[PDB]
Parts: structure tokens; C-alpha cells; sequence
């Protein structure tokens, strides 16, 4: 599908093993399944990234090349996403 990487940070660099993870998502896929097929890649991010009832936890910072995001936008084939714990 569309491949595109997720730099990581921080605690979740450290969880994942990585700064730098590459995923392959399809061509519809929006920024939030480009996060669950990070998760997927390194499940011992989810309660990192979720809470409880699905939700992402507040004052996460996701980023679709240098822009915030919300998750329901759009990706593209080499994209740059980027994933902050909260300041
Ligand atoms: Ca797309
Ligand atoms: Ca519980
Ligand atoms: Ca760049």
C-alpha cells in the first residue's frame, strides 16, 4: 500500500526499541490506522498511546509531515508522522 514512517520519542522511542518505524497502510488508511499499524509493529505501545476505552490520551501530539493532525486526516505514500508523549 502507501509506505510511509513514524518517528518516535522519548519514552515511546524507548518502548518501541526505535526512533524510526516504517509502515505500509492502505491508500485510504487515515493518520489514526496509521498509528494502530504502529501499535500493531510494537504492541507495548498501546497503553502509551490509548487508554482504556480506545481513546488517545490527551495532550498527545501526533504530527502528518510537521503539521498537528487529528487522527481521521488523510496519509500519503511518503509521508513523515510523528508521534510526542505530552509536553
Ligand atoms: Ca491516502
Ligand atoms: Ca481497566
Ligand atoms: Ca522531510
Amino acid at each position: 500500500g502507501a509506505h510511509m514512517e513514524w518517528k518516535l520519542f522519548a519514552d515511546l522511542a524507548e518502548v518501541a526499541g526505535s526512533r524510526t518505524v516504517r509502515v505500509d497502510v492502505d491508500g485510504d488508511a487515515t493518520v489514526g490506522d496509521a498509528l494502530d499499524a504502529l501499535v500493531g509493529a510494537h504492541p507495548a505501545l498501546e497503553s502509551r498511546v490509548f487508554g482504556d476505552d480506545g481513546e488517545l490520551y490527551d495532550h498527545i501530539n501526533v504530527l502528518r509531515n510537521g503539521e498537528a493532525a487529528a487522527l481521521g486526516e488523510a496519509t500519503a505514500a511518503g509521508d513523515e508522522l510523528a508521534l510526542f508523549p505530552p509536553v
